[PDB]
């Protein structure tokens, strides 16, 4: 219905709780066909499910960390999606973090390292300028649009965040500059600021629990958001329906981000 | 499809160029039930063709300046929409705003006066807390939501907007507050900020016209959005698909909103 | 020294326990000469004091509830600093909020009024925009500036602030409002945000003291501010140091509104 | 008088022109210790000049692209400050930017690089990271703060400003996260936003000239800020009268932040 006959390339599959599973989920329940990505041939088995869910056209190595490695991926995406009158891209989602996890235990200044910020600068960060540098043709012929995935570390102290709250602020600076850079062929720039969300693997690390349990005790909503309604928020900004909106930060988040102190967490 | 058997209040609608026209219509193309209000008897011919248009179930009057006019509505609802197993309300629509023409006129500390001023804040920001208020029961029995129409004066300062700029900052806060208020009982709140909209009447003031041409000339789509753009993104706020966002601000604006200079005002 | 025969008007003085009382403290410490303002006769008595405990030329009545009572407050002001070649004045400072207290308890929805509403918008918000108004000659005259207080209620939901959440979001608009009216005649317009303030009246209350211990717990500096703390900086934005300054929110809070979620708070 | 034996670390002064100049000039003034540093020997002969003209305490070296090169910095700091019972550095001052020239010409997604992003990341917002690492021992012994110099670029977007602007949101980042990680022991950490400044050097570039320009078309004030009101400022929240403020950002732009669009604009 919604996306039929549009394309998406999704980046940042690791499994079955990623974000960008239920992203690339929504995108095909509206008739959208997809390329999905990897980045390592250990990764690559989750998302061959995920091209197998969702019937993709196309499963395509790409290490945001390798210019090289975007580059020939997007050649690759040429072949399918850039022949033809029909040529071109409708959205590109980038759904890819990393910090060295060292940088993200305890004290900031402790624990904040030159190439620890570096690495999470690169891939969480520049990541994203890269996808669009190389996208940007494909998705000028089809005015398609851009979204990424961030998190409030970026504008607010969390304990443990550290040096990826700074390159989420680098990221969502980067949406704003992409989006003047791009508005002009047409293509839009967006993010979603996701809530934490309650997955399996998360739940097992006690401080990632606790922060998940303050989380839903500040949160007006009085939970956790899930990663279906992220999925369809991201359909909605990667959708025909957003056409007016670029350079937002859009917050999935149960309106987390709005409270400073909580009735319940008065005790 | 997306909002089958789902029932929305609209207010705010004066004629087939408001927003909250094209919000109605988005609203009604995706399924919806719609009750109208209109605030006095010569609007009251324009809200008419509107129940036309969308098969209202109901044309309501409200003015939302008097607190007995917003409960005998909200009665008047309840008899539609509060009987049976099925009772309820899946959205409120608040797209009202007022301040008297000679506070928008020039320098804003010689324009400002008291009585403009709260007339302002009394119809543009105090409504929407005045609709919650008589909306509680409905919504909470169909845990639905609130939206509200805002606009970057609250924030940033644009010539003759003056005291409404004033009165926007306030419901901005009003859609924080209500969403924490709410939020227990499964209520969203949210609020777009739309751009400026090229419309008939508004081309009509060299003044306006001129807000609207240097908007075009910062925004990064180098364009004014669309009364459907904008009722688009209500849709999406009002439905399934944003039941993860709560005390949001959503700019409907082309990416204005991000843009510090633009290369193209240079000159 | 550094306000070595500089004039300034300050408002808003209840008492010994006043922010405005440390504000007049910090001024007259630096050389400057005050006139004070008092609302009513039951709050004159304070008032005298502090012209006793800082010389000052004057002490003036001034409801900002009546427009009539600025004017005239402006009038004996002319009398003392608007005759000679020296003629003007270098601040005013506008340290006044009221909500009526049955708005600031509980439910927001529940609890606030169109009538508290109008009273908290007109009293805390409207009254800066009435004082800009008529000091906006003597200001002009000494390229002088506005101050006022502000709170992050405005921006970030805290219990029972309610309709002074609105009052202040709209008074920072204010700000941003009259800076831009203002700037031309080379005056400037700032505010403080300070954050909550242990006095003697407010540890009374057990709901307070509560929101002060939770400060405490999530500020980065581990404790609240005090006037002095607040005096010393409008101080500062009052003097020729902020020259540059213009349009600011300035906090004084310890660094709370900067944390999402303290390590403290985490149990 | 202000800052009578209190010893600060000021970095980035490369001649009478920098921001840091002007900072260092308003701290001796108030009757501080300085220590300035320099990236390399070329640039060593203007840092000299500035120890004479403020009597510096010593010049040592400090390359923040280098770990090693600021803990040596630190150790030779110790010798002069770390020794007795008034052991401890009452502020440091970071004034450092760099991006490679290319990355900051003309389309923010052609322009942008892997590793002139990497290099912009690393030398403008890690470097203070690595300085309050560095300081942390002394500046907790005499509970002192760190100031660093930030810009609108940040959370706006300016063209050509680019991948600084990526660095700029990161380096605010980096300010909320140190103000929380040593707040425990005393310590402020906060930013001035300066606006930008017309130079000798500055004005040599038609493009910058013509931002100057707009700016000042912009901004309340209708001028530019220049270095003295930065250096004032950034003396303030050095100072005792700031002990109340972390966290900050403080805008020294005459305004401009504030505007959307001004009337000068509106042609
Ligand atoms: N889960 C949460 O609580 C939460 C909340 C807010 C923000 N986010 C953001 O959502 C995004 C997605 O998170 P998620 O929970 O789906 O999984 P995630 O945190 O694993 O996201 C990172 C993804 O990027 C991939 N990746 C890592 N290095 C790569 C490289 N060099 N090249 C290519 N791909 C690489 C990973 O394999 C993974 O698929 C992240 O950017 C995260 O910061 C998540
Ligand atoms: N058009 C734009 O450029 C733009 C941009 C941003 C924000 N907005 C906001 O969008 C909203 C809708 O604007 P619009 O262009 O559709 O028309 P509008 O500006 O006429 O919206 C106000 C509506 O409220 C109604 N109203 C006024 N007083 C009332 C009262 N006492 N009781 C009940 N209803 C009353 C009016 O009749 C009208 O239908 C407004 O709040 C406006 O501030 C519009
Ligand atoms: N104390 C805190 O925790 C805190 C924190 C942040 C913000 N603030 C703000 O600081 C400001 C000063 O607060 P405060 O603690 O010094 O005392 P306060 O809260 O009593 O400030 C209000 C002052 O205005 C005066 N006033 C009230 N109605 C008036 C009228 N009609 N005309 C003239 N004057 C009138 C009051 O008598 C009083 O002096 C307020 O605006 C408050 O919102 C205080
Ligand atoms: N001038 C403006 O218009 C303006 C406006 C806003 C922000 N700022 C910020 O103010 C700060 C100071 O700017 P400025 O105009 O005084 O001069 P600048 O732009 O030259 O500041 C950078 C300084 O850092 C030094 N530096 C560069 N690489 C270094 C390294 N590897 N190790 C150590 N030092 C190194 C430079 O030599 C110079 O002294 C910058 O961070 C800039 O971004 C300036
Ligand atoms: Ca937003
Ligand atoms: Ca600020």
């Amino acid at each position: 219905m919604l996306l039929k006959g549009q394309r998406f390339v999704v980046t940042g599959i690791a499994s079955k709780l990623s974000i960008a599973w239920a992203i690339a989920e929504s995108l095909h329940r509206e008739g959208a066909q997809l390329i999905l990505t990897y980045p390592n041939d250990k990764i690559k088995k989750r998302v061959d499910m995920a091209a197998e869910a969702f019937d993709a056209v196309a499963v395509i190595e790409c290490d945001v960390g390798s210019d090289e490695s975007i580059q020939v991926c997007f050649d690759e995406i040429a072949k399918h999606w850039g022949v033809g009158d029909d040529k071109g891209i409708d959205g590109i989602v980038h759904a890819i973090g990393f910090a060295p996890a060292d940088q993200l235990d305890g004290d900031f200044t402790q624990a904040t390292t030159r190439e620890g910020s570096q690495i999470a600068h690169d891939i969480s960060s520049y990541s994203f300028v890269a996808l669009a540098k190389a996208g940007r043709e494909l998705l000028a012929a089809r005015q398609g649009s851009l979204l990424t995935l961030t998190y409030e570390g970026s504008i607010s102290v969390l304990p443990n965040y550290n040096v990826m709250g700074m390159a989420k602020a680098s990221l969502e600076a980067s949406v704003r500059y992409l989006a003047s850079s791009l508005g002009g062929e047409g293509i839009r720039v967006n993010a979603i600021s996701a809530g934490p969300i309650r997955t399996l693997a998360a739940s097992g690390i006690k401080s990632f629990r606790r922060m998940l349990d303050v989380s839903e005790k500040i949160a007006p909503l009085q939970r956790n958001v899930s990663q279906e309604e992220v999925g369809n928020a991201a359909l909605f900004l990667l959708s025909p329906w957003a056409s007016g909106i670029t350079g937002e930060i859009l917050f999935v988040d149960a309106g987390f981000n709005t409270v400073a102190i909580s009735e319940k967490i008065m005790m």
